């Protein structure tokens, strides 16, 4: 279920963080504009960049944290607030987040591994609602 | 489902409120000690007291509000905080609430009317967890 998925992802955080992040950018190419230093780089090129592996794992570490603190896939309002208030998210709208989750759910469904992908979709929904309530446009 | 069950109960509130609270008091007779003048009385006696109907309508009015204000059966922390800090609830522990929800769920499974019993069980468990987080022993 959802709790196991968090352990699956945590178990191999660097691989899943990079794989899901790349799936996001591949499904939604225009989202790369927010990561100005990843522009014009192949997957392998990105994986050689210290801050790619760092950015991504840390992004997903925090997602897992928010995920593990949620009850029935409902995140804490205080977690949603952190994500709104982070200056790296100043320009973002809830639309950017929804897209991360559509990509993540699609990745899960396509994987060999056995995710509770509809829980992740619901989590993505409850998080978007929370972001909006915390003042994200 | 759950959200509809809220409307079902609200549509015949006094009847459901009394029936469910009687189911609770009959399953757990020793809960009568937290109340005044409840012991020694049959269901019909209770239902004809001046305060019994009115105090069970008010309990369930707020219970329905808490369920309605929930997301995926997860109540608001502020709603839990209210239930913990009510002066009328100063003798209580989370065990009192779980017993009420055990009885409520059993009532729903036994009735002719379609209730989403699994969801009410989840809600009671989630509320108990929220009452603990809010500081109830
Ligand atoms: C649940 C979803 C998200 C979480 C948990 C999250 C978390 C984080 C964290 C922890 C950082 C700081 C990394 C560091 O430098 O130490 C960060 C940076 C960033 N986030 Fe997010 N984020 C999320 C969603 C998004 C989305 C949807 C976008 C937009 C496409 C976005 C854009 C960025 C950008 C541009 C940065 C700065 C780039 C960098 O780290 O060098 N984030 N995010
Ligand atoms: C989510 C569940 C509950 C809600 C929403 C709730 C709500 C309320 C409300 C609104 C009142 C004031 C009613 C009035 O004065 O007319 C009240 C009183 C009270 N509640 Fe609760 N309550 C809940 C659970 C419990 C439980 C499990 C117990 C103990 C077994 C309990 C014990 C009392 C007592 C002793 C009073 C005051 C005495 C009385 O009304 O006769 N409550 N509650
Ligand atoms: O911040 C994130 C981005 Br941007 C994309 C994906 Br996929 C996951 C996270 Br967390």
């Amino acid at each position: 279920g959802f709790k196991q998925d968090i352990a699956t992802i945590r178990g191999d955080l660097r691989t899943y963080a990079q794989d899901i992040f790349l799936a996001f950018l591949n499904k939604y190419p225009d989202e790369r504009r927010y990561f100005k230093n990843y522009v014009g780089k192949s997957d392998q090129e990105l994986k050689s960049m210290a801050k790619f592996g760092d950015h991504t794992e840390k992004v997903f570490n925090l997602m897992m944290e928010v995920a593990d603190r949620a009850t029935d896939c409902v995140p804490l309002a205080s977690d949603a607030n952190t994500l709104v208030q982070m200056k790296q998210h100043s320009s973002l709208t809830t639309g950017n987040f929804e897209k991360l989750f559509v990509a993540l759910v699609e990745y899960m469904r396509a994987s060999g591994q056995s995710f509770d992908s509809q829980s992740w979709d619901r989590f993505g929904k409850n998080l978007v609602s929370a972001l909006s309530s915390a003042g994200m446009k």
